[PDB]
């Protein structure tokens, strides 16, 4: 019996394979998937600016993710939103045009499809793009997914394994470990995994340093539509901003990287910066509604890397710090911290994000 | 007598209401009273704008709805028991380049001969009356008394008003007009109907469009889509509304008493489209951060999208038609809140005296 407080994308793909390798689970948290997870864009590219053994961890979450989806998709009989048909980045300027090189570079030792395009190409691939483009690359394995929908199906999955979903907030750590809530009541667990997004370490009862400084990273993020879609794929594209578009016409805009503590209030500021963004790239997208504005808190930590595994404290683990990747890793971090759970050891993959490195 | 008013944004209800305030009976028919266009306004009062340089008819319409607003606010007020958001602190215009503090001059020169009170400003004065400027600001004028109005405070008042005064409410569409009996009337959505002595329409950029209505007897109130959006803090971030010019085009600041700050507008050929845009919200962020950089800060609380009432010369449309006991009220466009009030007077006069007001007569339907 494993007890997963915060169930976030993270918290509730744990939990779902916990139950899927036998594990009895509860999750608790007032509000499943509302905060960083509900605001997330899902970008699935093959890698991004953030470093070689975090590159491991998400080239494995990488490959994983179709198995996982097909398996969750399966249990649920929900769709995910998962698509694949490629992730395309394009470049405005020569600057841009230059890393894209490197990126090349950096992706065919392993095995990732790319394909350079010159501009030609660029606006082929996607019409709508500004005709100031000068270069992309195509990776047709890469894709996004849809966390809202994500997130939904882990939930009908967990409950048809039989996980319990306590909807309050854990206010106290208790020494076999367990958590209090709100109400008074408590829940104890042979396990206990932290998994609260930048709430994490403010868990009051947590003996000093047992978890580390999961700082707040907000993110403004905004979600245009139209009536069929307007692009052709998730769409890259850099001086950055990014563009995922939903097979309902949804099309998704991120982001602000913004250092505002756990503030998500949408400004003007953030909003005109994302508009101005996309509107450069996309000069017909001026038409398309405004549907959706939006801020959520990315979970950090105090080099940037997840904090995954064992807390000083004896069958307390963690699962989170994921910032602005945790939608891509959240699969590898599943069974990672199942593997965990089940053997007590620690899988070479996750062993650089173990917490003790503090 | 009674008069049916038909649609009842705030041109219709200030209709209404003066014409209870006469001692007549009235009933309003409008499924979503104060919905549209209205619902949207910035209410935004200033003693001119670019309209009026070279229209003196109108000019005259609105300096008398200037004259009027405060007696009209006072009386509403003390009828409704209820507030409604008239503020009359100043207008500021500033200009942020040559070519915009050229055109404060003109405007100077405009408003002097009138009777306005207004104020030049150097560049200094105008960031001392509003620090939340940019530097880049170069001059201004201010127009004490001007200021705005709260449409959505406005309109709830009217209605309140007219209930107290014992008007009736009817929301339903008006599906017909009913011609050609001894008195007018609409038929109503819902297979009922109501005629009265008078009917009046004010329906905004639906007006013309009402089924039954002999051809050629309203001309075309066309739609002009606005975006707009409101900003908020905690406590306003701007110290009164403010007009602001650069690059060619401008961009107003509505603040109101509540932390809302208004941002409007656009001028946009869509139809009956009221789609928020990428664009149009763009559009408007884009101004106001050029001219009040702190407001990068400010809390995006809404955003939203009304129909100005046009006309085929852009004029309002009020008075008789060719059709018998059928009067509208009508073609606003830009300033409709600004001129609710003589509206609401010249439509009183015209409905108890059955003669149009000196001031009115330039606005008449007979004129296409
Ligand atoms: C604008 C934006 C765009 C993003 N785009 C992408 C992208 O394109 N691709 C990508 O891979 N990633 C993206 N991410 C990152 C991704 O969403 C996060 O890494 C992800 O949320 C991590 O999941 P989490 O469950 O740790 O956090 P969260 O989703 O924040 O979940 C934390 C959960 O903990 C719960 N909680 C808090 N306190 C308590 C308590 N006391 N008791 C119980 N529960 C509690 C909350 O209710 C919440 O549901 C983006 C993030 C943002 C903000
Ligand atoms: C973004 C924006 C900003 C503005 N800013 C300002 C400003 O600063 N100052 C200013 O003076 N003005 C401003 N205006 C102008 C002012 O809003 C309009 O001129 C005014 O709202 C017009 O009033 P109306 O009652 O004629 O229009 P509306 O309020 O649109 O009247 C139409 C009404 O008729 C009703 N209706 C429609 N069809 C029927 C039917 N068949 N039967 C019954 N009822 C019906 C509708 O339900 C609606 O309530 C602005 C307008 C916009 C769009
Ligand atoms: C390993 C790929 C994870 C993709 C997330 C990529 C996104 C865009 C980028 O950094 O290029 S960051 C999403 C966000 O947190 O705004
Ligand atoms: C004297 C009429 C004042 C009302 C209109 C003022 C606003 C600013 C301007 O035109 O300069 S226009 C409101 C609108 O966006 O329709």
């Amino acid at each position: 019996h494993v007890v997963v407080v915060g169930g976030g994308v993270i918290g509730l793909s744990v939990a779902w394979q916990a139950l899927e390798r036998g594990l009895r689970v509860t999750v608790v948290d007032p509000e499943p998937a509302s905060k960083a997870s509900h605001v997330s864009a899902g970008m699935l590219p093959a890698a991004n600016e953030m470093q070689e053994d975090l590159l491991r961890l998400c080239l494995a979450s990488r490959e994983r993710y179709p198995s996982f989806v097909k398996e969750l998709e399966a249990v649920s009989g929900t769709s995910a939103g998962y698509r694949r048909d490629g992730v395309l980045d394009a470049a405005f300027d020569d600057e841009s045009l230059a890393a894209l090189d490197g990126l090349r570079n950096f992706l065919a030792p392993l095995g990732v499809a790319v394909a350079p395009l010159n501009a030609r190409r660029c606006r082929e691939h996607e019409p709508m793009l500004a005709e100031s483009v000068r270069g992309g690359l195509l990776g047709p394995d890469d894709g996004a997914v849809n966390p809202r929908e994500l997130t939904a199906a882990l939930l009908a999955a967990i409950d048809v394994r039989g996980g319990t979903l306590i909807r309050r907030r854990a206010t106290e750590f208790l020494a076999t470990p367990g958590v209090l809530l709100e109400n008074g009541c408590a829940v104890h667990g042979d396990r206990v995994v932290l998994s609260a997004g930048c709430w994490t370490h403010r868990l009051a009862g947590l003996p000093a340093g047992a978890v580390p400084e999961i700082a707040p990273a907000k993110g403004q993020i905004l979600r245009l539509r139209s009536a069929a879609p307007f692009l052709r794929r998730a769409t890259r594209a850099v001086t950055g901003v990014y563009l995922v578009p939903r097979t309902d016409g949804e099309l998704v805009v991120g982001a602000t990287y913004e250092e505002r503590d756990y503030d998500t209030t949408v400004t003007a500021g953030g909003v005109a910066e994302l508009l101005g963004k996309v509107l450069a790239v996309l000069p017909g997208a001026a038409e398309l509604e405004l549907a959706e504005t939006a801020a959520g808190l990315r979970p950090g930590s105090p080099d940037g890397l997840p904090v995954l595994g064992w807390t000083a404290v004896p069958n307390l683990l963690v699962a989170t710090g994921h910032s602005r990747i945790g939608v891509q890793l959240a699969p590898i971090t599943a069974d990672v911290m199942g593997e965990m759970l089940v053997t007590g050891r620690t899988p070479e993959v996750a062993k650089a994000f173990a917490v003790d490195r503090f």
